[PDB]
């Protein structure tokens, strides 16, 4: 019922994402990346060269929203064709479904809802 959650999202390799987006148009990507990181079953891949052209677009970002336990305030941005669909700071990585692969880290984050 909170504007903002406290998440612990688990960090994946690229190579290691089994399901590489969340769905086909912006709308949906947002939609479901929301529901899974409701549900406790929400990746992150940090962004290098090489990472999106792995993973299906669109993509959605959790990008930095301010600058002031750890948790990081974030929000999601979509991305589709080069159009970004939200304006935030800076990424933290892009996110994915998680479907039990095994992480390198965790990263906590606020996460605006």
């Amino acid at each position: 019922s909170k504007t903002h959650v406290q998440l612990s999202l688990p960090v994946l390799q690229v190579r290691d994402v089994l399901v590489r987006g969340f769905g086909d148009s912006v709308e949906e990507v947002l939609s479901e990346a929301r529901q899974h990181l409701k549900d406790g079953t929400c990746g992150l891949v940090e962004v290098e060269k090489g990472v999106l052209p792995q993973l299906e677009q669109p993509y959605v970002f959790i990008k930095r929203s301010d600058a002031r336990h750890g948790h990081v305030m974030v929000e999601l941005v979509a991305e589709l064709e080069g159009i970004q669909y939200g304006r935030s700071g800076e990424t933290l990585g892009v996110l994915v479904p998680h479907v039990g692969e095994i992480p390198v880290a965790y990263r906590k984050v606020l996460l605006r809802k």
